[PDB]
């Protein structure tokens, strides 16, 4: 049968790209844990085994810096064993845990590793499963780890002049008689005279070709000689010795599987058959410690001979498979290489090769091992209300370092000579924030009278929070990840300037509790309720960089869904730029003015920045608008610097290699780096060359046609010294919107780069002078952030660009939409009305369908409301102007009108009924198959073929279905509404309709309606007779119409209203009172009926249908029904019973008595919404007849109609009453439509809350 | 579960009951006797939703068991409740559908 071969290769491949690509898997968590374990193993060993100088080289916390320190040469050959046996560890690993495969088994695999590749081999050969395999992979790699220091040492040992001398250890030397080569190494050693430790050997014999192994020295003075020039040589780059029995010794073996008990040998048996790759023969079966050992004394004491492999490996098969059913292929597995060889040997009979990945998704990875989504920004930078100010400063370049105004204090009144008193200023510039004063109290809940005394910084920071909430379109606890206790706040703050110390023209109790420094993210928490962790954090110049830090690491961590990570900046107490201004530190001049030959120090500036954080799956589940993606974040100190406030080259290095190290990029992914550019002359000078030796290191270095562009935004705003981080990634978030790299306003045009760097064009590390094309493609642009402190920390953030989802373009059934607008006072609601107006004209071809979505799902609603619906985006423009115009909002609204169900009886069935709702909301369709179900297994026949098929009308119905269809239609409407949160206040039916309305009340389940309903039409068509009765509808009044009644035997089946009567009896009594009152002038309509309920015809199905009523279980009323029965209301539990439900459908309809009783007794006014349920308003008239016209009756349904108008207009109606709609089950079943529109930002009701 | 008894909300009463001694044949000849005599509607009755050998499992609704068992002619068998208040194992209230919505969101390729 089958078999499958699995190859190990030698230290001679390569592995590092391998390795790398291994590190970077993402959803198998046994390869995560073999790494993790593995490291931690390694890193314990290597402190025992070597010495304090090469120990502080090579000193690693991870994995991934463990590989890049291997390419840089900071470790050491021993290393080199061990990262190989775990690669190849590693991809068995990800191989066998991403095709879901049956784990290897001993009668159908085997096991053959080569040089050192063995001892993977013996891990793999003694396992059963994936999980047996980890603890012993991580002892292997272990044990390799052993095996790189005892040969490292045997080199020192035998050439200790050689710790230098890494040079090939080995050569392949083609065409050469392993015999001839023993005689002539023997001759040369004879006649130069060389210690018997230093003589070559052969390490390998294969075919063509040996390999000789010695030290570098002997070895080439060996080759390069005469009787070995025909002979072409190629040097193996490995540097240690092997496979030599008169060097190594049991004894060293020993050593290895020192710290290696297990208490029974065999622990660990072998399962997988293993094969020698120096025998060629099959190992006897052993255990794992048993094995190991083989495999070290094979690797240090032995000859490898791969001919006698080749040899060997197809007889072992032949032997084996001849007893078995055939010779048949091979699939082999390999991990390094002889792969290639083995096909040739093996076309004689059986090979193949694999591949495979082939498991069904997961859920994304965890919070760790996660990217994080940015999903909204706000902030305010100098002379930049806005981001957008921002931006459109930073495309053209300008810097707005400015002296200080009178508005916060003037220079001319601190005139004085030095300032050696208290409060005495040396500089004067400074970027403060003209727009300071301006806050809405009443949008936050907070007095008037407290405004003044708050901190400005905390309230633009609420301002701010508010705007980045509003354009990420969230609203708390509507959403897993917006659930108010799964938001957290993390604040960046240095420097409190008059918020907690300078105040002295007014003190209240309230002054220093509520803004002393943790009020910030305290007053964000409380005032929009967000319930998660908060914290804040004094870094001073990377307080914000290192608050989106913490941020992160809570992401990641689980303590929160959501983050809200900010920072600010205040200079409202100038008395900070004494301090700075002593030892040269600050500037006399204007800007920051980064790195050139022309720096002096840096000018302090405001601001306020805020972003919002997910993890990428909450937010693409949100639909949520990503701006970017964070890679990494990473923070450290260069405390061995020779004070703080210098900065450490080594230090930077240090964190920009840990952050790309983490992330997995190469330094030529980055095509920008934002510089923490601090403008001192010296310290830019430090910063240039950590980037360049990180990013750029040299001329032809990997830049070839990729540039790197390097630039800050404290050129253009200055020094936020807290707020630096936010700006840095608002800018940064910005460039991706726009595609646009900006220009460098730190050079001029006719001064030159600093010095210190000469060649920077040389190196393809270029300064923007011009807005650069920074186009947005399928590979994404990756920048690196910077932010330092003169307290020593350095935080660095990676930012990748957000993926294209997939926006599932297509049209939406509905013709018209509605948009909503709603606001806290009124004014608010007419600059909230004019911005959009203003940005659709400004914006024509915006989508409607999402304009509406954005506007009604993904916004909280406030007090003020108004609604506007419209075909195309022009029709709701004319309507927004019409709403400018005649007010609408501006005026308190009052009372939440009370909210009527109505059901309609019996009249109003038509063929193709609520067709339009089955086709447009699954939930309504699913409920009505539902109840077509339900009524199915209560014995009574299908009815959805009424609401679907437009064949039949009255000729194939008996009256069950058509009355099922109406009460299961109607209660599913019920539900319907109910989903978008309209809640009735009280209910009624007509005749078939109470039913309907006992449901919506809460008194009888949907199986107890059916089974009335269904019980009540079968007694009817059983018992009854077709076409003996008749009505007749006379516009008369019930009282004039006693004499034409006592005297025909007529009787009064329904009062419609006050001059509207339904009368009932047989069909000649109905014709002989409408000849006698039609000769009198009244106006009558006969209607001809199959049964006539509410008539003498029902007398017989009472008793019957009383008895069968005991069934059904009446629980108490939810809420008010109006009893046209009663001609009262019901609100308690027994009126409503098997004797009521009799009656009901023998005694007459006084619609219009109950709904003038509830008027009366002040249950519904005239401001009160009439929802008629139904397929066809008739109550509707009825409600106008009885009560008049300024109660607003709302059908649901028609027959020639469309839905959206109608249902349109009961949500607008319900929505600008005051109540609450289900939004997101609106435009639930629309995909196309749910993307978030950038509409314009709030309409703050702004007002000076300025403190003299 | 709330689309038969929609007042059951609090009744999470069991559902369900084990009786022992009882042949599937003469309980399912009693339940209809007790349904016919009662005037219980279709979707109330009760149903047998397991079947061993020593004892049954009666389900229903918890106001309908718990009559039909507090009654002559099941006081000799020991019964114990289930303390399950979800239905299952009924044919004449359960179809294809039901599972055709559990199976909505999961397609495999």
């Amino acid at each position: 049968q089958s078999r499958q071969l699995f190859l190990f290769g030698d230290q001679t491949a390569d592995f590092v790209p391998k390795l790398r690509s291994l590190l970077s898997v993402q959803d198998s968590p046994i390869l995560a844990a073999f790494l993790d374990q593995s490291h931690y193993v390694v890193r314990a060993q290597m402190l025992q085994s070597m010495n304090t100088v090469d120990h502080k080289l090579a000193r690693t916390a991870d994995l991934r810096q463990m590989v890049q320190k291997y390419v840089d040469g900071k470790l050491t050959p021993a290393f080199r064993t061990a990262l190989v046996c775990l690669c190849q560890l590693g991809c068995f690993i990800r191989e066998y845990e991403e095709s879901g495969n049956m784990y290897p088994q001993p009668s159908d695999s085997y096991v053959l590793g080569f040089c050192m590749g063995s001892l993977a081999a013996v891990a793999v050969s003694c396992s059963r499963s994936l999980s047996e395999l980890l603890p012993i992979a991580v002892q292997t790699v272990l044990i390799a780890f052993r095996l790189g220091l005892c040969a490292l040492e045997m080199r020192d040992r035998v050439d200790g002049c050689s710790d230098d001398r890494g040079d090939p250890w080995s050569t392949i030397v083609w065409g050469l008689d392993p015999q001839q080569a023993r005689d002539q190494i023997e001759v040369f050693c004879r006649t130069t005279n060389v210690p018997q430790t230093r003589r070559p050997w052969i390490s390998c014999i294969s075919k063509n070709a040996i390999t000789l192994s010695g030290s570098p020295s002997t070895l080439r003075a060996f080759c390069a000689m005469p009787q070995m020039a025909q002979h072409r040589t190629a040097p193996i780059p490995i540097c240690l010795p092997a496979h030599n029995g008169a060097l190594f010794t049991q004894a060293d073996i020993t050593t290895i599987l020192d710290t290696t008990p297990t208490t029974p040998w065999e622990q660990l048996p072998g399962q997988i058959p293993y094969i020698s790759h120096v025998t060629g023969n099959v190992v006897q079966t052993s255990n794992y410690r048993d094995l190991i050992e083989v495999a070290l004394s094979e690797t240090l004491l032995e000859q490898v001979r791969l001919d006698l492999v080749e040899t060997g490996l197809p007889r072992l098969l032949q032997s084996r498979q001849v007893k078995s059913v055939t010779i048949v292929p091979f699939l082999t597995r390999m991990n390094e290489t002889m792969s290639n060889i083995l096909p040739d040997s093996f076309i004689s009979t059986e090979t193949r090769t694999d591949t495979g990945r082939a498991i069904p998704a997961s859920g994304r990875p965890g919070a760790g091992k996660c990217k994080l989504a940015i999903v909204s920004m706000s902030g305010r930078f100098p002379e930049s209300p806005t981001t957008e100010s921002f931006w459109d400063l930073l495309y053209k370049g300008l810097d707005v370092c400015k002296e200080v105004p009178r508005r916060r204090w003037d220079i001319n009144t601190h005139v004085d000579p030095s300032g050696k008193a208290r409060n005495k200023g040396a500089t004067k510039w400074g970027c403060w924030l003209d727009f300071s004063g301006d806050f809405d109290p009443r949008f936050f809940g907070i007095s008037p009278k407290e405004a003044p005394q708050m901190d400005p910084a905390q309230r633009m920071a609420l301002m701010s929070t508010y705007e980045a909430m509003e354009r990420a379109g969230l609203v708390p606890d509507t959403t897993p990840s917006t659930q108010r206790d799964r938001i957290g706040v993390f604040h960046g703050v240095t420097s409190n300037d008059w918020m907690e110390t300078n105040t002295a023209q007014n003190i209240d109790t309230y002054f220093i509790t509520g803004g002393n420094r943790g009020f910030i993210p305290g007053r964000i928490n409380f005032c929009f309720e967000f319930a998660g962790p908060s914290y804040t954090n004094d870094t001073a110049c990377s307080s914000s960089l290192a608050a989106i830090h913490l941020a992160c690491n809570s992401l990641w961590r689980g303590d929160c869904d959501t983050a809200v990570a900010g920072g600010t900046n205040m200079i409202y107490t100038p008395d900070g730029h004494t301090g700075l201004d002593k030892g040269f530190f600050l500037s006399r001049t204007g800007n920051c003015k980064p790195y050139d030959d022309k720096a002096d120090g840096y000018c302090r500036a405001e601001g306020v920045g805020t972003v919002f954080i997910k993890r990428l799956e909450d937010a693409l589940a949100d639909n949520d608008p990503i701006l970017g993606v964070i890679l990494d974040a990473k923070t450290n100190h260069s405390a061995m610097s020779e004070s703080m406030t210098r900065p450490h080259v080594g230090a930077q290095i240090d964190n920009m290699t840990a952050a790309l190290n983490t992330t997995g990029l190469h330094p030529n992914d980055f095509s920008y780096i934002e510089m923490h550019g601090t403008g001192t002359q010296v310290g830019d000078a430090v910063e240039m060359e950590s980037v360049l030796s990180v990013f750029a290191p040299s001329e032809t270095a990997r830049k070839a046609d990729q540039p790197l562009f390097v630039g800050s935004a404290k050129a253009n705003v200055g020094h936020g010294e807290g707020v630096s981080g936010v700006t840095s990634l608002i800018k940064v978030l910005m460039m991706m919107q726009h595609d646009t790299i900006p220009p460098h306003c730190g050079i001029k045009p006719g001064s030159k780069i600093n010095r210190n760097f000469p060649d920077l064009g040389a190196r393809n590390v270029h300064i923007a002078f011009e807005p650069k094309p920074w186009p947005r493609t399928h590979t994404p642009r990756r920048v690196l952030i910077n932010n330092f402190s003169a307290a020593g920390g350095n935080t660095a953030l990676i930012v990748e660009d957000a993926p294209e989802r997939h926006w599932p373009t297509e049209k939406d059934p509905r013709s018209s939409h509605i948009v909503a607008l709603s606001a806290h006072v009124g004014a608010s609601m007419k600059t909230n009305l004019e911005r959009l107006h203003q940005y659709l004209l400004k914006n024509p071809h915006t989508d409607l369908a999402q304009l509406s979505y954005t506007t009604t799902a993904r916004r909280w609603h406030y007090l003020h409301r108004v609604s506007v619906t419209g075909a195309s985006v022009e029709e709701v423009t004319r309507k927004l102007e019409m709403a400018i115009q005649n007010g609408d909002g501006v005026s308190r609204p009052k009372s939440k009108p009370k909210i009527l169900f109505a059901f309609t009886g019996q009249g109003s069935q038509y063929a193709t009924m609520g067709k339009q709702v089955y086709d447009a909301y699954p939930s309504f369709r699913e409920d009505l198959e539902k109840f077509d179900r339900l009524a199915q297994s209560h014995g009574f026949p299908s009815f959805l073929h009424v609401c679907t098929s437009p064949k039949g009308d009255v000729e194939e119905m008996a009256p069950v279905v058509v009355q099922l269809a109406i009460t299961c239609l109607q209660m599913a409407l019920t539900n319907l509404m109910t989903s978008f949160g309209i809640r009735p206040d009280v209910t009624v039916g007509h005749s078939l309709g109470e039913f309907a309305a006992l449901y919506a009340a809460g008194v009888l389940s949907a199986s107890d309606v059916v089974y009335l309903v269904g019980q009540r039409a079968e007694l009817l068509q059983e018992r009854c007779q077709r076409g003996t009765h008749a009505m007749l509808a006379v516009k008369a009044t019930p009282e004039a119409l006693s004499q034409w009644i006592q005297d025909h035997d007529c009787e009064v089946a329904c009062i419609n209203g006050p001059e509207d009567t339904v009368l009932s009896g047989t069909t000649k009594n109905v014709a002989e009172v409408q000849r006698a009152m039609t000769d009198n002038g009244i106006k009558c309509t006969l209607l001809k009926l199959p049964f006539a309920f509410h008539s003498a015809q029902v007398q017989p199905i009472l008793d019957d249908f009383e008895a069968l009523a005991q069934g059904a279980t009446f629980a108490k009323p939810q809420l008010l029904i109006l009893s046209p029965l009663l001609r009262t209301e019901i609100h308690e539990q027994g009126v409503v019973t098997p004797s009521y439900v009799a009656q009901h459908c023998r005694h007459t309809v006084d619609m219009a008595q109950a709904l003038r009783s509830a008027r009366e007794k002040g249950l519904i006014d005239d401001k009160t919404l009439v929802i008629e349920l139904g397929p066809k308003p008739l109550i509707s008239g009825m409600v106008k007849m009885t009560l008049g016209d300024k109660i607003s009756t709302l059908p649901t349904l028609a027959p020639n109609k469309a839905i959206w108008p109608s249902l349109q207009k009961i949500l607008t109606s319900v929505y600008t009453g005051g109540w609450d709609i289900n939004w997101k089950k609106y435009h639930a079943p629309f995909a196309s439509s749910q993307k978030v529109v950038d509409l314009p930002s709030y309409g703050w009701d702004l007002k000076d809350y300025y403190i003299p």
